[PDB]
């Protein structure tokens, strides 16, 4: 076949509809179901699947105790079909590690997973299910990646690494992959200040990433990647509809060059549809914590520091427990423009649930409308009672 | 490939032989089973699935109480291998929701899922495997649609929707779709008075319905749809055989343009093969309860007022539970006209047996032979007290 | 592809080696796996696989309790991959009933399953996974067939089924079928007086088969099948090594045209490859139980009332239960010659082992070869003492 | 398709990266996780999969008890998707047996495994999925194999076997085969005095064993193989980096045509690359047990008897245990040269823990890259404490 190359733009979204659902922790009750977290959604030109870093234990397996820790050596990039859960005999292994990105190429798939102690931790970079490239760490202080799916666009696919400090600067690079081998990388330029955990969208030639400013940020820093150029900018969403987690409430001016502060050394995996007038925004609908989940219709949110939402969609009540969220799109539907997506993980047990001593996720997704569809919400759905 | 038509009549009917059954409550008190309710069988050129709601829970899991309930966050249509049970390893998902249809048009398949709260649910429609067009509630009041395989000639695909009061009048809309794409939509017309969960087949180029009234009639409503043209007409049932449950005894003379009355806010999925000397209809044996299963030959039940049984056969005795019934047809087998088929679900569980806390079912399948075959019955088979 | 063709002779048999093993009591211990009995194994042009009638239960679900019986709504003719146990989850379904054969024309795959109460049973014919003919019951005394592969010449698959009397004469017939269709059934001729369960394989355009005698016999009829005329002739193997179950010492004297008494309206399904010089006869090793099995090597076993063993092979030691047994070839392998292989099912449970209320088995199978192999032994290797 | 020919060189090695892991202990405390031991991986042009012995049971299942035995009539090779576990739901049995090995000559898969008493056993070759030849026991005394792949050039495939004594002198061969047909057969030649569980690799048109003395040597015998004059080699490796283990402490003086003295009666299947300045073994970390693993670069250790590391890295701790280790490579992936991986066998369980009545294991493996990355460690991670 061909590489797939992005030569549409985005459909005008006036709603979201249900995608795909897991309800992996209820079905996780009374099934053999691998407890996860840092889920995603990645399409290849003839299915979609879903994906998560396993840990390498069942929720009802007694392995399960202590799974709130994020790295270790039983951790791996996993995909299973999509809406149906993650099971021990229906996942499939994509690489070992405990950091991830995969996307296809319209050929082939990549998928690149991290694994190694925090101070000497190495990217394996997979294509067509084979290892083809590594990267060593840079900064010796956790290499790490996106946690969602990359884009590629006429064979190159661009992924954003961060090394170093969560806390303070970090050393971030975007590399530019072919079939697996590195064509070129570049450090992070332009005025965001903290990069981790982008989420990437590829609409018209160019890619866009919005990311999560760990260490003085609630506003969130985005890329604007050129693949065929293979250079970047990088700024932040200009708009006072502030999206990390914790954050501060909206002001009435956002900052376009530097982190908005209040709240440090903290944030949550996040994503954004930013197209002029067509703008979306997803964030938490609380402040203070990962619980609820909302979309945001925010025109021109990423140039305009004064821009306030003018229509909204709630998808996860504040009552029910959110997480990481992040954007994809299936870039082989029909139609002359590509469908925005995402997906929002909903965490339970610790920190938040601690009658129990794991931690997992199940996955909800939506994709966009151009009807003004009714809104439901989304919860997990699990009775932490009923794993006691 | 081609889109199919439908250029064949029904093969003669002289009786029923089993075709599959997958024993899923028996299967499901030791194994990972998925509740499930509103099930249905489809084919594809190449193959035959069963399909059905799932809970999001299995049966042995503590989360299937309280499953009894028809619409959640949790149900999504899944298909699976015809004979084999419904499993977490062995479902695929087709789409998120609480009231579905699907078919196969020759090239690909269309599933439709509908989901929402009550006064803002929508449709979703998927071909090929991706999500094609939405369709928001016209009446706010339960969207839903058949529960049973749709049916396509040329690539147009009717399907017979409902919006609006389950005890009272309603707004029965018929949409035809082409690979997912809304082509027209229409408003009821004829003399039926109030449609829910149509059960259809194609022969010859058109497309017959059976139907349930919920509000006020015992007989079973009728569309019968053009699918070159795009129009319908819709009547009852003329014979006096009456065919809803629950319902009155068996008149003498039926009524062809308004519901028999004594049963009023009430019925049950169930279908018939309306073809001359040719035509079968189903129902369960009990006039008051979902129980038992027999087909009964009554020669032009459509049009004939006066009309009785001339031969039958029992499907499931009358001590045994029954439940929805519907139509398929293998539209790609070999032969010269297509083979009449039908599914019944065994509802186990609540409310009639209410010492469990959860609802699921089986099923049992039969296609028509031109042999007068020996009949057996076909009960669920399982044992509440095992799970207890 | 084309229709297979019986072109080859029977490789020179010297030996049998191992072919395949499912340890399925042992597995289902702890793991879903199916209750089953009358196993056997049947190859497609590019895949072999292990066949049986499924009891509708896992062995450790409550609805194990029972499955001693042998006819009920809850059996399905089940195929799995070759020496995978039987699981709820990799098991697929041929079609429903409580007696089957099944065989590969080259083209397609033909199954035929009959079900019904043992007054009005009736066979359905499959082809190419689609139902194609039925045929009801004649002499209305539960109609059964062959519990093992039928095999194909040109596209004609002949097929053994008898209705009527297990304990006195009854009507055996022999079918023809076509790509499932009917294009001949004759009644049975020859000497044989009472034949069940026939075990069959093909050589240079000439079937030959092994049957159960249930009657007064326990010495083995033997229906030789011409598939291009479509007609048979019938004997007993002549030789004094009997080979039925249960079963008188060996005489010096065999009987050709009439069965040889002593056990009556009794008898287990075996098997035998007659070959002139390269015969090879399969038998339980007690002349009381189905335990222990054998083989012997009984030169003109088919035509010499005299014939004695003159080598022989252990495949199941005496202190271990057996049970069906029967032949099966790949027509499709490579080389000049057809490999004989057999199956012998290891019945655990009931009757036999009653501290258990189900009834189950496993499968070993083996091939012959031109080498004189040393010999093993094959239990099922389960410990009853486990499942209690 | 066509036969693969070795014509590539190895990769230049200058670190080991993570390639498969599959937690099949912390996974199998809670899912139906087969037991086995002495496993491998092996590729396909289109796959790569893991491969082990079976011992018929899961680990949780009552039948893992006495596991610890090496022979028994319930053990097959299977193989399951890369980084899974071995489950009962998704293996493949390949052949029956206890002892085996398997390999892609680039048309079609070759399986050996070896069945019977220690006195009769027998090999069975599978080619293509089926049995095509069969090789009887020359000494009577536990005929056996390599336990990881071989290696095919140009269709020709050498597997070597041994038969006879694990302590004093034994009849080693080397088995040519094409399409699973013995093309020629020769007796071990050179100054290897004791031959055990070759673990052999390709390149450039020659093959490289390395193997296990399992009488009097600590070195490892290595047996160079001809694939094209179908010939050989065998001596030891000359370096005094001593590989075997239990082993002595490491000279200053190797040997290279004798065992090096020490331990008698013992050793663990183990392999190396021997590719002058590139070289690197494997091997454990203990000198006295099977615990911890790590690679060596020893520059021609093969034929310097005074050779000594350069390099290192450490793969499993030795506070962790380890087991058998082999070579593999994909010689189906992109590139100028192949690329060197290896996988260790993690044993859990019995002699060494003994808590448990059970012995099992998982699986590591890594592959080699030119970059110089970071090294962790990678222990099996189950808790023997929940098994309890
Ligand atoms: C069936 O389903 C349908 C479809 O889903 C349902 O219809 C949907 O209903 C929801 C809920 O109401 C709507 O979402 C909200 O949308 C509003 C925006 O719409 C309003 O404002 C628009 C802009 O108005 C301004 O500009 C225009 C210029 O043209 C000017 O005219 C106007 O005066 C004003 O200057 C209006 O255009 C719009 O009107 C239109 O739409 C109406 C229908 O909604 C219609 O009736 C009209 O005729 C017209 O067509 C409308 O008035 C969002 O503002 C809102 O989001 C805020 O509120 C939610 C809480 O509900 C909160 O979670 C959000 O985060 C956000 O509020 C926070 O952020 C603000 C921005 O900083 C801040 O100002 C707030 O104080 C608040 O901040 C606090 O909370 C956050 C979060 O915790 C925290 O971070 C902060 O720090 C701080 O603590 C919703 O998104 C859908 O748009 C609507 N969809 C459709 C298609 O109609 C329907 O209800 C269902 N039916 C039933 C029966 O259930
Ligand atoms: C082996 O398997 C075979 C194959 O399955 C078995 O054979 C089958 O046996 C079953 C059971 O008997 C049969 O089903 C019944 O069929 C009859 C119809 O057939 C009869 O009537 C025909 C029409 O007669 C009228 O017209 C002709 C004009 O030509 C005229 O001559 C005649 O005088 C009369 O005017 C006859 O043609 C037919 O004869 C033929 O067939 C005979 C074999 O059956 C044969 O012997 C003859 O020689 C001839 O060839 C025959 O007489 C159905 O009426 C019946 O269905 C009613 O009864 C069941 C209860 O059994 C009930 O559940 C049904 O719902 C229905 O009864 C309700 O509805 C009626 C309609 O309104 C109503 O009038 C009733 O009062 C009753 O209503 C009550 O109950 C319902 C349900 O709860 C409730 O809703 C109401 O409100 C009310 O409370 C059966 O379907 C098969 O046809 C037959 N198949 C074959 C191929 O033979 C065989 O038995 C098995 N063997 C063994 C050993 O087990
Ligand atoms: C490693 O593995 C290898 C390979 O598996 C093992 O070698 C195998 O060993 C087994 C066990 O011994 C052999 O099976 C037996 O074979 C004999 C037949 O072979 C003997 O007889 C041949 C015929 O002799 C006659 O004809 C010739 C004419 O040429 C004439 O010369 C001779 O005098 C006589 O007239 C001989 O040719 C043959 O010799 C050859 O082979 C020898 C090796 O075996 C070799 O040493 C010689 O040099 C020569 O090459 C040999 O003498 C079968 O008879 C026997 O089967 C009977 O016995 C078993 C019990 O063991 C029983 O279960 C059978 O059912 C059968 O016995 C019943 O049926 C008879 C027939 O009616 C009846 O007469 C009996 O009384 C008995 O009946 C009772 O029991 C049954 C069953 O319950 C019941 O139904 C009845 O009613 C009644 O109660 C075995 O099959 C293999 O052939 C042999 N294979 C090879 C390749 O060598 C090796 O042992 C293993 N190594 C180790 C260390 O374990
Ligand atoms: C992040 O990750 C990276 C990458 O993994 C980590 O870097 C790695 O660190 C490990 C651990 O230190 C290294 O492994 C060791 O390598 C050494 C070999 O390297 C040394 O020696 C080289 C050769 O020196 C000789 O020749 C040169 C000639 O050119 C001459 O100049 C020199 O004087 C001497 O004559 C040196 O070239 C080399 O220097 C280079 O590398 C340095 C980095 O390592 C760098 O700083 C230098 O500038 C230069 O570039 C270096 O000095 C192995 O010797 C060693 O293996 C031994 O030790 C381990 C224990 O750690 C043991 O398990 C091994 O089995 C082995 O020791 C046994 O065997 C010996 C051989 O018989 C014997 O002599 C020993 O006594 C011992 O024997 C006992 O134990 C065994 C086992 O139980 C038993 O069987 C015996 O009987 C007996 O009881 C390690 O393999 C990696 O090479 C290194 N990789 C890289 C790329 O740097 C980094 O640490 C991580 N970062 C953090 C923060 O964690
Ligand atoms: C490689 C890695 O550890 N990723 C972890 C990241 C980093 O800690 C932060 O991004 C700070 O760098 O955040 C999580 O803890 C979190 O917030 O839920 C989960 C995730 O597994
Ligand atoms: C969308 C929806 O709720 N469908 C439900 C329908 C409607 O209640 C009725 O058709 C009245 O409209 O009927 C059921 O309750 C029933 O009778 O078993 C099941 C089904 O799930
Ligand atoms: C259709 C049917 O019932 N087949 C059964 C047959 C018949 O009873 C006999 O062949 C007598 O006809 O034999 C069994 O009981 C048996 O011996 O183990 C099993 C089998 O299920
Ligand atoms: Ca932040
Ligand atoms: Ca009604
Ligand atoms: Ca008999
Ligand atoms: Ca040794």
């Amino acid at each position: 076949r061909n590489f797939n190359n992005l030569t549409k733009g985005l459909c005008t979204i006036n709603s979201w509809h249900i995608y795909g659902k897991d309800n992996a922790v209820r079905i996780g009750e009374s099934s053999d179901v691998l407890v996860t977290r840092e889920p995603y959604v990645s399409c290849d030109p003839d299915e979609c699947r879903f994906y998560a870093l396993s840990q390498g234990t069942t929720i009802r397996g007694k392995h399960s105790n202590g799974t709130i820790h994020d790295r270790s050596q039983y951790r791996a990039l996993i995909s299973w079909p999509l809406s149906s859960p993650p099971t021990v005999y229906n996942s499939r292994v994509e690489c070992i590690g405990w950091s991830s990105t995969s996307c296809h190429d319209g050929k082939s798939r990549m998928s690149i997973c991290i694994s190694g102690p925090n101070n000497n931790a190495s990217a394996v970079v997979w294509y067509n299910r084979r290892p083809v490239a590594e990267i060593n760490t840079w900064a010796r202080n956790i290499l790490r990646t996106q946690e969602s799916e990359c884009v590629c666009h006429n064979g190159v696919c661009p992924v954003v690494f961060t090394d170093g400090s969560a806390t303070g600067p970090a050393d971030t690079r975007i590399y530019y992959f072919k079939e697996g081998k590195i064509l070129k990388w570049e450090s992070l330029t332009g005025t965001a200040k903290h990069i981790e955990e982008c989420s990437c969208y590829g609409e018209r030639t160019g890619i866009t990433c919005t990311c999560r400013d760990n260490w003085q940020g609630s506003n969130r820093p985005v890329i604007q990647i050129d693949p065929v150029a293979m250079t970047h900018t990088s700024q932040y969403i200009c708009s006072p509809v502030l999206t990390d987690n914790p954050r501060p409430n909206d002001p009435n001016i956002g900052k376009c060059n530097d982190p908005y502060p209040g709240n440090n050394n903290n944030g949550v995996k996040g994503f954004s549809y930013l197209d002029g007038a067509n703008t979306w925004l997803g964030r938490t609908i609380s402040t203070a914590s990962r619980s609820g989940y909302e979309m945001l219709k925010v025109p021109n949110a990423l140039t305009d520091d004064r821009s306030k939402p003018i229509q909204g969609q709630t998808i996860v009540l504040n009552a029910d427990w959110s997480g990481y969220s992040g954007s994809f799109m299936d870039y082989w539907a029909e139609g002359d423009c590509y469908r925005a997506c995402f997906y929002v993980e909903l965490i339970r047990g610790r920190p938040k649930e601690d009658k129990v001593w794991w931690t997992s996720n199940s996955i909800v997704s939506m994709c966009s409308s151009t009807e003004f569809l009714g809104q439901w919400n989304w919860p997990d759905g699990a009775k932490i009672e009923y794993f006691l």
